[PDB]
């Protein structure tokens, strides 16, 4: 197992987490911090709860040293946490980017769909391929999935709410470039 290239560096831009939308009080930073957490002991999550599209993407945007990098991705592990109100999804996408624009940070990462930015055009993005997955996505665990390896200055996971949930939600991601 090589570097982990999806956690947060203290004082760095990069790499930084972005999402579509998210409720408020669990923003999408959450994903990299290196907290784990399945419960409110302490609650740490990305989650869509209760807001108004049931489709959310979560992606890394990557760095070396400080600065944006392409990196070569084959994998992607999703800590999906569930309560009464939130889940693991119900279907998911899992895409890399391959616009010939070169990718700025958003402004505000946690709703990138509320600004003009490149990860908004679908153009931008193609689906990984070969994918290996679980057969069931589950709450509680490191759900590990693996895809043929592309270059990519990011990559996220999107993803629409389980019908008995009121949004979709992730405690943590990580991302390994190869040994
Ligand atoms: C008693 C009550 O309804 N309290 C709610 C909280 O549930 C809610 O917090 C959110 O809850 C969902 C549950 O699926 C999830 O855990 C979210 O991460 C969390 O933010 C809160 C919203 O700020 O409002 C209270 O009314
Ligand atoms: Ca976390």
């Amino acid at each position: 197992q090589g570097a982990n290239i999806s956690d947060q560096w203290t004082g760095s831009e990069l790499p930084l987490a972005f999402a579509s939308d998210s409720n408020p009080s669990d923003p999408v930073s959450n994903v990299n911090d290196k907290l784990i957490s399945y419960n409110n002991q302490p609650a740490n999550r990305w989650t869509n709860w209760n807001r108004s599209n049931p489709e959310a993407s979560v992606g890394v945007l990557f760095g070396d040293s400080g600065i944006l990098s392409k990196r070569s991705v084959d994998n992607l592990s999703v800590g999906f946490h569930e309560d009464h109100g939130v889940g693991a999804p119900k279907s998911y996408v899992i895409e890399y980017y391959v616009g010939k624009t070169v990718p700025t940070a958003p402004k505000n990462p946690s709703f990138v769909g509320n600004e003009d930015h490149v990860f908004n055009d679908s153009a931008n993005w193609k689906p990984v391929t070969n994918l290996k997955a679980p057969a069931q996505l589950k709450a509680g665990e490191m759900n590990h999935f693996s895809f043929d390896k592309v270059e990519t200055y990011a990559i996220r996971i999107r993803m629409v709410k389980a019908d008995n949930k009121r949004g979709t939600s992730i405690t943590e991601v990580q991302i390994f470039a190869k040994q």
